[PDB]
């Protein structure tokens, strides 16, 4: 028996947030900071919930030590070395607190990982990808690493269902990595057929999360700042991005109109400059992308936007936003020429 | 609890009116002008409540003496200084019943407008905008221009659900101004996720007004004469253009295949051509636009187009076009090749 | 109260003919020739029911010359002169029973009509055409051309709904033309905001006029021999039009990539050449479209499809099809690389 | 009576398959292969159950000798001569049994397609294609063949409905093709108004063949890896392509930016090489392809694709796949920039 879900699944594109009534005078009166308890690790976390996703190109130590100062997130790529990451801690310490070491579920990841963790105890963050978020075999290796590492904070991925999401968290880990099919560079669909709209995935997915005292990632799928508030406001608790940080001077790689490369974890271009076939899902894409130059301006416009939409929608804090979001449905969402 | 609407609501691509049966031998028959009697200011108007809107290249006092001949409105641009509209009075006096002043909330701006209604008892019309209408703030400070200026007629906004339009109401707007999202050069959408469908904001808005004996403007989001009607056919009581203004001769700003500049109020050419940070809900674009000359082939265009709408659906005045229109739901707006 | 219709109006993309069992070896089978008794003239038609419509560059002798030999029909447009018709008679007489001659509402196009009518007794088919087919006044002027010539077939229109549908015909029209948006340079749309999707307008109105002995045109919107084809499985009695037969030698006007010029009836270069703002409901566009050479293949091609479509629906004759005819409704018509 | 059913029918773009908990590493576990025993010949048949199309530059001998290699086959076209034949089965004779010979329903073609079983005993597939395959003449021809041959398996096509799958199983022929409409060269849409969304027609085709023991092919509509394994999510035995496989080395005909030519059966390029003109449902199109070398990559790229869909939704085996298929619907499939 094949069968057909019967609810339609929507994604940002389909929504829009419904301003309301409040006393908020102006935008610089919201605080996007939030602060989190972890549910299995128990640590605590505060800052803008907006992470740098570990791609190449934009999770890099150079993007880090920017997202830092704005009390933002970055989730280091798997590829750096242990003296690659004693420098990083050398020249940044005070980044430390705000950074994620990456790993995906094979024993020489797992090892080095290691390596990094013991020589930077500063970094209280760890970051767990594989192409089949949903095997058996990665809820034993999320046990393994709880069990290595049981005051480190656990973000896994990735699923897009509920059951899984409560699965991974019951088997330690702290927060869910919630996204397959819609991110920029990412091919499940074309690839496999299989995957899920971004806000459906969320909404779906928070909930799970939140019964159990655990936390989620929007990851991927957002193209502008209005997606990151819908994600937020389907019930978010963080947001990861790759294609809006693409682009940056703080971004790995040259400059070639001036481009720059932006390609997938597990894309041809990734396999040919290393190891990498399952790490994601898909064999991601290898794009194009216009020089956007210096990555501050771009966490201004987008923390900016997000300000606005906390404060039509009457939320004070970043906390109150999904508790105020009403989404409507609509036909569109440009107006062309 | 983050929740969605269960509502598609719809925009003006997405119907069409119905023709209906009547004794209308043709389009000339048909009258466009209104006579309306305002809530709060106590004021009378007449003529065809078609407004230009307060940006800055189409809001001009050129465009207003060409529109005033076809009893046509105009809300005039911030920027004007006293003396500008000194001689804009002395200049085009037959012109004053058919302008609005505009300010933003701040004291500066109400102190400029102050001094203008002063020198110029002749105009009777008071624009007020600002980047959150759903804003407590909002609320006092149209208070406090009803009470400054117990006899002007007010126009404020904006808005999109009628919990809002009744509260400017009562508290003393005469005219809410509707929309938020579609217009022209509008980005918030894109910018905070926050918006709504043009047509469902006025079939919502304009019930909410008319309870009240207020009246609405939809502001923003057309683009051809269709849209115009349909915006009346919904129950707005004026409809306010901006991008179906821009690109004339009356239009400020030099002649660059000939194009012009048209630029969103907020946008960034704005401020640094200006303080205009929280006027609008968004930093809005700025965009080429076609030179099409004069605006009088626009007007006439316009106005045909309504008049045949009119007749098509049995209104021998616009006053009927509400009453008479069915909406029918379409797939579809155009035949490609 | 402005009103929205809760049934969503379907067009010719939103379908398929679904196909059926049949003992049908093969199109050449088929056979697409009708014979029609009409309601009010009583007079009898047998041929190909589509027609050629009334435009300027399609509806030309030459056009009607080779539809006749196909036995298919032609609408002559209104601007031939008594002389221009008295020469058609002469050389093509065997073609006089496959034309209508076309008229407006105003007296001289009356009078001119009635001057050939007179001059050549074979032409039995008259067709009238407003912009609102909805008027009162279009309703006496079907009485009055209905009392004039009794024994004269006539077409009348346009209207979209089922009670104008029985109102001209009641009023003495035969074949009433359904459409109103939908044509391929028509404007009304894009300039009055009204109209009807076409298969939604057929359906409805192949009904009414049924109920009556009555008959309909599907006049507009199809782009390929599968429209004609939705067209009358639908319930059309006739299809007719412009577009598929703009493009060809026998179309009206010179060569300039070789294209040609394809204007509406009521459009600027209609204007400009002739007395015809009134005529239709919108002031159609101009095209430029390739030129297709001799109407003969794309006849071919047309009458083909059709014979293909009731071959796989199991129709042995056209009367059939709408019989035989089961649509399903489907989210695309494309299979793009 | 004209009629609409109420069902919208979805096609592939329209859904995507869910991921789901198992125990599957990783998709080198995954089995592709199926063993098929068939109604009616009784046959028993084991391979990966994708076909390619028996199209004249797909189709090919060529072809044959690399999707054998990878237990996959080939619908081989109906062109090739008996002698042509005879050399294929001198130079690969293991591959005769990966390939099918095709026929029309043309006695000609009968007799070719019966003197090449005659002289390859070790082929033991026929494929046979009409234009109208609800036809009484089709049921009657597939009874002739299967009296003919009795322990031969019969693939028969082209339908979409589930009444005529069963009257083709019950009339002799094992293997139904199913789709009409989505073929990337078929132009039956536009042609004819009639077809069928290819998944729709699968979920419901699929149903009926089973019932009674029998099996379909998804005959057109695939543009990538994702489509072939929804095509097997909703229930379809084997998957036959052509596009997806157009475009190779093993292609036959020369290439020309590098290009082919790829034409449908019944295409004018067709008709002007060959009698094919009722060989199927549309004269078909003729495209340029951008030439992608080697046919190795995309079977690679292909299979690689349908492992991981299996592995993603727990199946260890191809057999598995619909069992384990939850389908969603989604209003997207791509993220653009
Ligand atoms: N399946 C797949 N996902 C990728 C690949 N590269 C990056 N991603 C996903 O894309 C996400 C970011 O999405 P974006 O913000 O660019 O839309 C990353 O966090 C990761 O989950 C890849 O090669 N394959
Ligand atoms: N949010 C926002 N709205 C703008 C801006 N500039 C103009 N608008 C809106 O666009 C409206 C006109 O819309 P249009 O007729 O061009 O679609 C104006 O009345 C105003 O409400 C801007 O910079 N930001
Ligand atoms: N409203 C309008 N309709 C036109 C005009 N010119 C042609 N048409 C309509 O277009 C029809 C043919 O549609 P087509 O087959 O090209 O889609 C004609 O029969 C007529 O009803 C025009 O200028 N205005
Ligand atoms: N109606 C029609 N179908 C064709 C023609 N040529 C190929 N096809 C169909 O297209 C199918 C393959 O579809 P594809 O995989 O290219 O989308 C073939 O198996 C056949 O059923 C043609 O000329 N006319
Ligand atoms: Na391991
Ligand atoms: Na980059
Ligand atoms: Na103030
Ligand atoms: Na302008
Ligand atoms: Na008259
Ligand atoms: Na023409
Ligand atoms: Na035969
Ligand atoms: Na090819």
């Amino acid at each position: 028996m094949p069968r057909i879900d019967a609810d339609l699944k929507l994604d940002f594109k389909d929504v829009l947030l419904r301003p309301k009534r409040s006393s908020l005078k102006s935008r610089a009166e919201v605080d996007l900071e939030r602060t989190f308890t972890f549910r299995n690790s128990k640590q605590t976390y505060s800052g803008i919930p907006i992470i740098v996703a570990n791609m190449d190109t934009v999770g890099t130590f150079e993007m880090a030590a920017v997202m830092s100062q704005h009390s933002m997130f970055t989730a280091i790529h798997k590829h750096y070395s242990l003296d690659d990451w004693k420098l990083f801690a050398t020249n940044h310490p005070e980044c430390l607190q705000n950074v994620a070491v990456s790993s995906g579920s094979g024993q020489n990841d797992l090892e080095k990982m290691t390596s990094i963790l013991e020589a930077v105890p500063q970094v209280k963050f760890i970051c767990l990808d594989v192409a089949n978020g949903y095997s058996e075999h990665f809820v034993e290796f999320v046990k393994l690493v709880r069990a290595k590492f049981p005051e480190h904070t656990i973000m896994a991925g990735n699923v897009v269902t509920g059951e899984m999401v409560e699965e991974l968290i019951l088997s330690g880990a702290d927060i869910i990595k919630v996204g397959v099919g819609p991110g920029s560079v990412c091919t499940t669909r074309t690839k496999t057929g299989v995957g899920y709209p971004q806000l459906s995935a969320v909404i779906e997915c928070a909930d799970s999360a939140h019964g159990l005292k655990g936390h989620i990632i929007s990851d991927g799928g957002c193209t502008c700042p209005g997606d990151v508030a819908k994600a937020f406001g389907a019930g978010a608790d963080f947001v990861m991005l790759g294609g809006m940080f693409s682009g940056h001077t703080e971004c790995a790689g040259e400059v070639i109109r001036k481009l720059k490369l932006f390609y997938g974890m597990s894309s041809d271009t990734a396999m040919n400059k290393h190891g990498v076939a399952e790490y994601r899902a898909s064999e991601g894409k290898t794009v194009e992308v216009p020089y956007k130059g210096d990555v501050e301006n771009t966490i201004l416009d987008i923390l900016g936007g997000l300000r606005s939409t906390c404060t039509y929608v009457g939320a004070a804090k970043l906390k109150e936003l999904s508790r105020r979001a009403t989404f409507i449905r609509v036909t569109q969402q440009h107006n062309t020429v």
